[PDB]
DNA sequence: TACGCAAACGTTTGCGT
DNA sequence: TACGCAAACGTTTGCGT
């Protein structure tokens, strides 16, 4: 079609190409007529045949786990947003955790050429990490690991151990020491990582968490839920929880309120990530911060230094959590005992 | 580099071709050997190259808005759910509301030559309709008009109209008479249309909604907090409130809160979307539920067919909202005088 | 000076035999 | 019977002149 462009105004195709791409000197006049037609022709320059001389198709593929979740929606709009403005094309694809399903997207990538490939898998088991390992051909960069599980990729660490630390020193230091947990699913990092910084600041203060305090959760809002009731629909109960997800304390605030629970008056509430409307909770959520925009960006930063700087060995990047202060909490018993 | 694989197995590409995409008859022997080969040569089929030859990329652009925004991320969500299934790549591009986002989107899509495009823009002036016909060429559907606003496009209509008359009938059979309201950018169907809709109710029952009793919202938490707050900040306040958007409502619901305000005891409040979460919200939100999965699974379908059978009359599809009873309304005032 | 030729990128596919 | 030839799809780009 560029053929039929190069015709109308009577010039080499070549030509047309070059002032298309501004590769090299042209008349005025001879750019002019090229555009002229270019216009008239409706022309479209087909990236698919560019991609086929030039060799990289200027998207990334996104293999992320789910896409509706707060959380995950939040940094991939945030990548997203980096990918237009280097010129990139987002590819998503959610595998929801299944092994085919990630075989399969992943080839469907490597297929569709992807320049690089962001990772965010929630659970990596070796089968997992071996078919990635198949595709080190192909940049890429794993955005939730909270160290190094390979050398052929970039990662991005958050750091979600000290966040967990954090999260309970503050209970502490508000006066709290008899205190429950609902962790997320102890195979990811944001589950396990969090949890366990958590509870380096009990053993440190000698606090112990009885079992029955402790309760898995999902991410999802009705885990919180579940757990929340569990733990409160016991004869003895703590006077404050550390929850590993907004969302999943939301579910947790919403089951208090029912069993007719004050928050923070009757049980203090901490959660964990901060997405945008942690605020307008009710009450307004005391959590921790995750940087979630400078994490998507920092992703497609290593990434893109990969692909054009051509690097070859792999990189990591720390990211800081932070405690933002909110109304869900409130002085424990020992406050002033300190 | 499938040439490195013909070679490999000592046979024509063509042979590799067709054995790999089972396009006609292949000895078991020969077959074997090609992806003997096809294995150790880690050989991955291009599409770019395919899709040159057979002029189909098999993937589909979404022309978005935002896709943070709960109500946006479910649909997605869904689309993609469906793109996965049926073999398609989705390529997914939020456009802010700005023109120039959308051109150039546009544009890159036309490009990378997608099979076919999925639109939820939330606005549209003649503006951005008029780029959009200029790609009529390319086979699409818009997902968020009230009607079908133009002849080149497949549409699938919501009902909002319906909708907001079914969510004032609720108030109005509950005791309400006094009632105040919320709407989303009047620009926007889910906006205008689903006022409107609730409007009639209330001519229909001779109640008149006072200027100080509606304020607009953007369907933003935080649009929410300000409208609720102004509306309950004043010396005579609705005793009921229709809410545009479940996320706002959840902002209009922490205000309250906030100046104390009892829900639903001292006020109803009744939203719109039923989002994931919206059972979670405290108190749980009564509101008026959007088949969001059947929109996007429509959707896609719709445009399927456009591509496959190659239809070129625009079609159009209804889908229905219906009310979702929870904890946020009580009986209003005239209740027993009916 | 300002431009055009033709090979190449990696596939699929109509004819053949 | 089971397979191979070669043209084509739409670009970019190293040489030329
Ligand atoms: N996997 C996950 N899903 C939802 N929220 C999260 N916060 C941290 N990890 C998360
Ligand atoms: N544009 C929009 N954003 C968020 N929620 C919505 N519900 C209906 N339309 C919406």
């Amino acid at each position: 079609t560029i053929k039929d462009v190069a015709k109308r105004a009577n010039v080499s195709t070549t030509t047309v190409s070059h002032v298309i791409n501004k590769t090299r000197f042209v008349a005025e006049e001879t750019r002019n007529a090229v555009w002229a037609a270019i216009k008239e022709l409706h022309y479209s320059p087909s990236a698919v045949a560019r991609s086929l001389k030039v060799n990289h198709t200027k998207s990334i593929g996104l293999l992320a786990t789910s896409s509706e979740a707060a959380y995950f929606a939040e940094i991939i709009e945030a990548v997203e947003k980096n990918c237009f403005q280097k010129g990139y094309t987002l590819i998503l694809g959610n595998a929801w955790n299944n092994l085919e399903k990630q075989r399969a997207y992943l080839s469907m990538m490597a297929q569709k050429r992807v320049d690089g490939l962001l990772v965010m898998c929630s659970e990596y088991p070796e089968p997992l990490l071996a078919m990635l390992e198949e595709y080190r051909h192909i940049p890429m960069v794993v955005m939730d690991w909270g160290e190094a599980k390979a050398d052929f990729t970039d990662a991005v660490i958050d750091n979600a151990f000290e966040g967990g630390y954090m999260a309970g020193r503050y209970l502490i230091e508000r006066g709290h020491r008899e205190i429950g947990v609902i962790p997320g699913p102890l195979e990811q990092n944001t589950g396990a990582g969090r949890l366990a910084g958590f509870m380096k600041a009990m053993e440190e203060a000698m606090i112990k968490v009885p079992e029955s305090w402790i309760v898995q959760g999902d991410f999802e809002p009705e885990s919180g839920y579940r757990a929340m009731q569990q733990i409160l629909s016991q004869p003895h109960r703590p006077t404050a929880v550390f929850c590993g997800g907004d969302i999943m304390a939301m579910g947790a605030l919403c089951a208090a309120d029912e069993m007719g629970l004050r928050v923070p008056q009757d049980v203090s509430l901490i959660g964990y990530d901060n997405v945008r409307n942690a605020r307008y909770f009710t009450p307004a959520l005391t959590t921790i911060h995750q940087p979630k925009d400078s994490l998507g960006e920092t992703a497609f930063n290593m990434l893109l230094d990969r692909i054009v700087n051509k690097r070859e060995e792999p990189q990591s990047i720390e990211v800081h959590p932070r405690l933002i202060e909110r109304r869900s909490v409130a002085d424990g018993p020992f406050r002033d005992y300190r």
